[PDB]
DNA sequence: AGATTGCAGCACCTGAGTTTCGCGTATGGTCACCCACTACACTACTCGGTCAGGCTCTTACCAGCTTAACTACAGTTGATCGGACG
C-alpha cells in the first residue's frame, strides 16, 4: 500500500504496526496500557499505578537511569 | 451450528476552514488643454502750436490855428562820497 497520509492507515492493526513498530516486548507496554486505561475516560484506579500491578506500566526519565551526583 | 447480530472494512458523496479572488468604492497620481494674467513694443487718431490767407477794424492825418501843458533858461542848499580817522 501507499501508506502516505493518516487516511491510508484505515486498520486498526495496520495503524499500530505503521505508528509503534513490531518489537514484541514494545508492543506488551500498548496492550498493558490499553487494558489498564481504556476504562479511565477522565480518572483511572489507584490499583493501576501501583507498583505491583497487573498493568504496572512505568518508564524512567534518561537522568535518572544511573547515579549522576558523583 | 445455525438464525440472529455486531464489528468494521470497503467505496464515494460532501462538508467546512482556508484560500484566492473581483468588485465597489474610493483615493492619490499620471498628463493633456486651455485659460488668466502679465508686458514689451506698436499701432493710429486726436489734440495742439504755428503758419498763411485775406477779410476786417481803427487810426490820424498836411501846413496852420487854437485849444491845452510843459521844457528849457535859471539859484542856495542837500548829505553820499572819498579816504582817512578810530
Amino acid at each position: 500500500r501507499p501508506i502516505r497520509l493518516l487516511k491510508d492507515l484505515s486498520s486498526a492493526r495496520d495503524k499500530i504496526e505503521r505508528i509503534y513498530g513490531l518489537n514484541k516486548e514494545k508492543l506488551l507496554l500498548l496492550a498493558k496500557v490499553k487494558e489498564g486505561f481504556e476504562t479511565s475516560v477522565f480518572d483511572f484506579p489507584f490499583k493501576n499505578i501501583q507498583p505491583d500491578s497487573p498493568y504496572f506500566v512505568c518508564l524512567d526519565p534518561p537522568c535518572k537511569k544511573e547515579s549522576a551526583y558523583n
